[PDB]
This record gives structure tokens, sequence and C-alpha cells, in this order.
């Protein structure tokens, strides 16, 4: 007997799915994929029911200020969301010490202005917690109530838990290859040389995304043999890769991402108008989600602003990856023009066709200008003959206005002529996350 209960509000959406108010209590029959099989005592009907809505019953996961699965960076980008005040707050579980705890806390001052602290709860070896050896708690809720009383060396009394919303349903059971006629496309966001892309809805119920590639453009065995390696790779910095259908025209289904290409959000009213650390936030979620492509020995081929896609809460998931690779060379595609672009491209790529996660190194570099230059285009006023010539004699785009010169030098070290000599994303990960808190501590060291 395994038993959890429910956290949020779910109703059927599938054959046999059940009754989810926001408090009952369910036993667990099967664990296989993020549907779990499980049977209620509320009126005891049974079925299928989504596993992140529920949590065991003793565990913090059924705590309102408890975040599980998030790291200090999730942490940070969560509670400085706006919607949060002075004071908001969450546990989550400790980065750097195994099984115990960490709280976070959002702080306000004038000179370093919004920011979030974080400090290690501890647990006492016999049962409890504390922060600070004068003040311990046989509970993290007493903990909780102890701070919302009065910050007692905090950065700030606890007000309310961190803002949330409900998760994604995950995706429907063994529906990896679907019919076609599981979707209407309801409106075309725009048409591109080998496909289109369109909002959809699957099955009459779930809001996606539909790549349709172009009949010519691709075959069925080689993408499927590419779509069974990018579904695995999930993160939360790439796009969901949810369903195919695998027979031409293919179509690709995905995450539907409301303020679509990271170049048009840049080039928007909104966009054009986030200020510069929201900038180098954009830059280091790309590299999280490239780290780890990089530590799953993988290669984008093609990453640049207009394959990074951006969420109606400003989260940055990279796109297309791997499709390059399975987009054929024919007859067909050559009716379009111009495959790669020569600008976004390291030079062992275009000389050798050696595409590496190395050669996106170098188009991360170039990616970053393109972020803090808004979207312009690479090399302004230079043709692809000149950028490459250039290249070859040690010329690298100069630092542009409003550019702190440290990211400059990370594109300076992404556009090393030897692949070898460019950094890697776990690296580069490292000093983006990190970028204006390099001299500061991890945790607050309290009294
Ligand atoms: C004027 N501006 C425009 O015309 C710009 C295009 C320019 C920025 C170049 N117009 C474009 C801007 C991006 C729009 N787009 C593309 C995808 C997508 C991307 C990749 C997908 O498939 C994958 C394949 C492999 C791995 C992962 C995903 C699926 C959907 C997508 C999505 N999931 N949600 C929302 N918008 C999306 C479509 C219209």
């Amino acid at each position: 007997r395994i038993i959890v209960v429910a956290l949020y509000d779910y109703e059927a959406i599938h054959h046999e799915d059940l009754s989810f108010q926001k408090g009952d209590q369910m036993v667990v029959l099967e664990e296989s994929g993020e549907w779990w099989k499980a049977r209620s005592l509320a009126t005891r009907k049974e079925g299928y029911i989504p596993s992140n809505y529920v949590a065991r019953v003793d565990s913090l996961e059924t705590e309102e200020w408890f975040f599980k699965g998030i790291s200090r960076k999730d942490a940070e980008r969560q509670l400085l969301a706006p919607g949060n005040m002075l004071g908001s707050f969450m546990i989550r579980d400790s980065e750097t010490t195994k099984g115990s705890y960490s709280l976070s806390v959002r702080d306000y001052d004038p000179r370093q202005g919004d920011t979030v602290k974080h400090y290690k709860i501890r647990t006492l070896d016999n049962g409890g917690f504390y922060i600070s050896p004068r003040s311990t708690f046989s509970t993290l809720q007493e903990l909780v109530d102890h701070y919302k009383k009065g910050n007692d060396g905090l950065c700030q009394k606890l007000s309310v838990p961190c803002m949330s919303s409900k998760p994604q349903k995950p995706w429907e059971k063994d529906a990896w290859e679907i019919p076609r006629e599981s979707l209407k496309l309801e409106k075309k966001l725009g048409a591109g040389q080998f496909g289109e892309v369109w909002m959809a809805t699957y099955n009459k119920h779930t809001k996606v995304a539909v790549k349709t590639m172009k009949p010519g453009s691709m075959s069925v065995e080689a993408f499927l043999a590419e779509a069974n390696v990018m579904k695995t790779l999930q993160h939360d910095k790439l796009v969901k890769l949810h369903a195919v259908v695998t027979k031409e025209p293919i179509y690709i289904i995905t995450e539907f991402m409301a303020k679509g290409s990271l170049l048009d959000f840049l080039k928007s009213d909104e966009g054009s108008k986030q200020p510069l650390p929201k900038l180098i936030d954009f830059s280091a979620q790309i590299a999280e989600g490239m780290a780890f492509i990089e530590q799953r020995n993988y290669i984008h081929r093609d990453l640049r602003a207009a394959n990074i896609l951006v969420s109606a809460s400003l989260v940055c998931k990279i796109a297309d990856f791997g499709l390059a690779r399975v987009i054929e060379d024919n007859e067909y595609t050559a009716r379009e023009g111009a495959k790669f672009p020569i600008k976004w491209t390291a030079p062992e790529a275009i000389n050798f066709g050696s595409f590496t996660i190395k050669s996106d190194v170098w188009s991360f570099g170039i990616l970053l200008m393109e972020i803090v230059t808004y979207g312009r285009i690479p090399y302004p006023g230079m043709s692809n003959p000149e950028v490459i010539r250039a290249l070859e004699r040690g010329y690298r785009m100069p630092r542009p206005e409003n550019c702190p010169e440290e990211l400059y030098n990370i594109m300076m070290r992404c556009w090393k002529n030897r692949p070898e000599e460019r950094p890697t994303f776990e690296y580069i990960q490292s000093v983006l996350d990190d970028f204006y808190t390099a001299t500061e501590s991890q945790y607050e060291e309290i009294p």
C-alpha cells in the first residue's frame, strides 16, 4: 500500500481518468511513466492519474511552501517573477548538502535591488531542523511559522509562499506516433523554407504547436530514428517534443510557446524593453539547455536566436535541436535556397562539415551578440564572403554598446578559431548563472 494525496484540480481528459478535488487521497497501483495507475478511496472510482498532480501523504510535497525538484537557479527565477512580494519564500531540497534543505527568500535593498537570499536548513541528528543553533524546530512547518512572525536574523520576515501554477498535464500514454486526424490545425504561426508551424488542438483537449514539414524534406525512417533520440532530451530549457506523425508530410508536435521566437521577442515592443540583467538571464537559460545537450553528447547544429522559443512566463527553450541533421539535400529542398547560415556557423563546420558541440559553442557566441543587440543581424555591413575572410584574419565582431565586458569575453572565447580552445557549455553555464553574484557567498551566514 503506497498512499498519495492530490495537490491540484484535475478532471477526465482520456479514457479512464479520475476525480481530483484539491485534497483527495489515493493509493498507487503502478508507476510507469508520468501517468500512474491508482485507486481512490473517495467514492472509489478508478483509472489513471497524472503523477505531477499528486504527492505522498507524509512528504513535504503537500506543503504550499515546498518546491520539489527545482534547482537554486530555478528558485531564484521563480521568486523574482512578478506577483511575488518582499519576503516571498520557498523551501527546497538542498543542492549542496544531500538530504538537507534550503530556504530561499525574496529580499530588496536600494543597492542591489531585487535579490533572493538562501539559507541552509540543517537537520538535527535526533530529529528536527535549524538555521541558527539558538532556534531549533521539530518540523519545517514550525520553522516557517517562526520566521513568518519575525525575521530573527533572516533578511526579511517570511510573508507568503512563492507563487506557482498548476503544472502541464503529462502527455497521453503511448501516444508517440499519432494519427494525423488527431490534430486540428487552427492557426498558421509562420511559413519557413522547409515547412510551416501551426497552433493546433490535439484530440479536442490539448493546445500544442505542430511543425509541418514539406513533402520531400525528410525521410520517415531517418526522421523517426532521430526523433526517438530527441524525445529523450528532456530538460526545462529544451522545448518538449510530445509526438510525431510519421507519414509525409511529417508533423512534429511540441508544447506551445506563447511568445514565439526569441529573435521575434527581442524585436517586439515588450522584448525590446527587457533590461540587461534579464538579457543575461536569457543567455544563462539557453546555456543551461546547451550544457544539458553537451552532457548528453548531442549536437544542435543550428543554434541561433531564431531557434530559441519564449514562454508566456519568459522561459527560454531551445528548439530544432538536431533537426538540420534529418533535413535532406535533394532537388526538392534545393528549390528553396540556402540551408544553413554562414554568419552563425563555425569555420570548421562551413569548411569541412565538422559539426560538433564545439561548433555549437561558436554559434552560442553569435547568439549572445544577437541577444545583447536585441536581434541585430550578425556582422552588420558585411557580406558572407567578407565575414569568412575577416574571421580567418582574426577579426571578430567588436563589443557593442550596453554589453558588459565579461559577456563579450565569453563571446570571444566561443569564437576561438580552433574548436578545442572553445569553452564547454558547462563552463559557460557557470559563468552566466553567477554573472552578478560571482564575488558573493552561496548562503547567508546568519548568526
Ligand atoms: C518574422 N518572424 C518569423 O517569421 C518567425 C521565424 C523567424 C524567427 C526565423 N516565425 C516563426 C517563429 C517561431 C514559431 N514557432 C515555432 C515552434 C516550433 C519549433 C520547432 C518545432 O519542432 C522541433 C523539432 C525538433 C526539436 C524541437 C522542436 C516545433 C515548433 C513553435 C512553438 N512550439 N510554439 C510557438 N511558436 C513556435 C513559428 C513561426
